[PDB]
């Protein structure tokens, strides 16, 4: 055992899911630190370095990190896999992203196997002195996220389908919402330039109002004070911060992709009073 194959991942999410796979043979690190803002993320010359150090670099694709195919350019050498394939993808419904596909796929468990597997793949294909050992830990997570599925799928249908309506800041649900059968309201439908500009706030109180909506949600990367100021003018009541964009720190709540789909699913239900 010499030295261990290193993976670099554009985000935290990618990081977890491939760490798993990885287990002791390689290890793996995220660009983006826990917290930060990803979608419009500035990469510096301190990540050009960890990304030209590595071995596999992965990212999602499906226009989330906007910032990834320029400084790709910038790498010599290193093979890049995007995660994503295979995954049928929603398209983003208005604003200026409408219409291409929503990259939050990730916050799917039946999605989450196939990230899984496009990990796998790409591990095997370019550390294949290690092939056995990824089978091995993706057939085993795999099993895991599988499982996963059961228990949070039966915690939401408590929510009358009717009353089945997810309110967040950014529309970055919109996977977990088909699966489970959730209405989608959003302050903006992906993070950008205007995130909580007039127009956005009244459609979503509209809808709050006529359905009686009890409750709306922020996202840990993002700012609370969007969805705050839904709270107060409506009668739901704020349901607090939602995990998609970013795990915690590794001390923090929510250190793992399976921490992060529990917590998520978990506040919202909350939200509803169970
Ligand atoms: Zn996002």
């Amino acid at each position: 055992t010499a030295k261990k194959f290193k993976v670099v991942t554009t985000f935290t999410i990618i990081q977890d899911i491939a760490q798993n796979i990885a287990g002791d043979v390689a290890v793996v690190e995220s660009i983006t630190k826990p917290g930060a803002e990803i979608h419009d993320y500035q990469p510096t010359p301190r990540d050009i370095v960890k990304a030209q150090s590595a071995d596999l670099i992965l990212w999602n694709g499906m226009n989330l990190e906007r910032w990834f195919e320029k400084f790709f350019e910038s790498i010599k050498d290193v093979p890049s896999a995007v995660v994503t394939a295979g995954i049928t993808p929603l398209p983003i419904r208005e604003g200026p992203y409408s219409g291409i596909a929503n990259p939050h796929a990730w916050m799917s468990p039946s999605n989450a196997l196939i990230y899984i597997e496009n990990i796998r793949k790409a591990l095997v294909e370019h550390d294949p002195a290690h092939a056995e050992t990824y089978n091995r830990n993706a057939q085993a997570y795999a099993e895991k996220i599988k499982a996963l599925d059961a228990p949070l799928r039966e915690r939401l249908s408590r929510i009358p389908a009717e009353q089945r309506w997810l309110v967040t800041s950014e529309g970055a649900f919109s996977y977990l919402a088909k699966d489970y059968g959730f209405k989608e309201v959003y302050l903006w439908p992906i993070n950008a330039e205007q995130q909580g500009i007039p127009q956005q706030v009244r459609h979503v109180i509209d809808i709050i109002r006529e359905n009686k909506i009890p409750v709306v949600f922020s996202e840990s990367t993002i700012s609370d004070k969007p969805a705050k100021q839904v709270s107060k003018e409506t009668g739901a009541q704020y349901g607090g911060v939602l995990y998609v964009d970013s795990l915690s720190g590794e001390k923090g709540p929510v250190p793992t992709y399976i921490s992060l789909i529990n917590m998520t699913v978990d506040t919202i239900a909350k939200g509803f009073g169970q």
